[PDB]
């Protein structure tokens, strides 16, 4: 099935605790993925104005380690719970893609995670001013506007809201699209 599919071709990217380890200040993402209308789709938020970082930018659910954590991907579940309602129940994480690697000191590990059809973004207005849903195919042919670097806009059709979704963020959601989309029967 659609479902069944995605795993499988995820966990042949899978990293796993490899680069766990090393001594690195460590940040966690969350790539939600969410069945609708027979599509994958990806969970994007849009940071509260008030935030240090990046105040209005779309990013994925994220944030830094804290001594609680089990594991990387425990941040990850921890800080999608608090952001935006997201229990543990309702996500299963099915892999963890290749780090990042920014600012000399800092290392951001991304997890995939298959979230149940009954869940409802409740979003914490003190972090995230909106949650939208795109769809996975867009990232295959996505609206590219030069800024000289490329930016993606993306218009929900429900509302005709216009989003930017650029850095990080673009470049994660194009290679999950690789993984989950390339040479299938139609
Ligand atoms: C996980 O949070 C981050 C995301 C990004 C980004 O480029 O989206 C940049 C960061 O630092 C420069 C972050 O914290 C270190």
């Amino acid at each position: 099935s659609m479902l069944d599919d995605a795993k499988a071709r995820l966990r042949k990217y899978d990293i796993g605790g490899k680069y766990s380890h090393l001594p690195y200040n460590k940040y966690s993402v969350l790539l939600p993925l969410v069945a609708k209308e027979g599509k994958l789709h990806l969970l994007f938020t849009v940071r509260s104005e008030k935030l240090r970082r990046a105040p209005g930018e779309v990013c994925f659910p994220g944030g830094k380690r804290d001594p609680t954590d089990m594991d990387d991907a425990a941040t990850a579940l921890r800080e999608a719970q608090e952001e935006v309602g997201l229990r543990p129940h309702q996500v299963e994480v099915v892999c963890c893609l290749v780090p990042c690697l920014i600012d000399t000191d800092t290392l951001i590990t991304p997890f995939v995670g298959l979230i149940d059809h009954n869940f409802q973004a409740q979003p914490n207005p003190a972090e995230v001013k909106d949650v939208f849903l795109v769809p996975l195919a867009y990232f295959l042919h996505p609206q590219v506007h030069d800024q000289i670097n490329h930016i993606f806009e993306y218009t929900n059709p429900e509302d005709g809201v216009t989003y930017q979704i650029k850095g990080m963020t673009a470049n994660l959601a194009v290679l999950v699209a690789f993984i989950i989309l390339e040479k299938k029967p139609t």
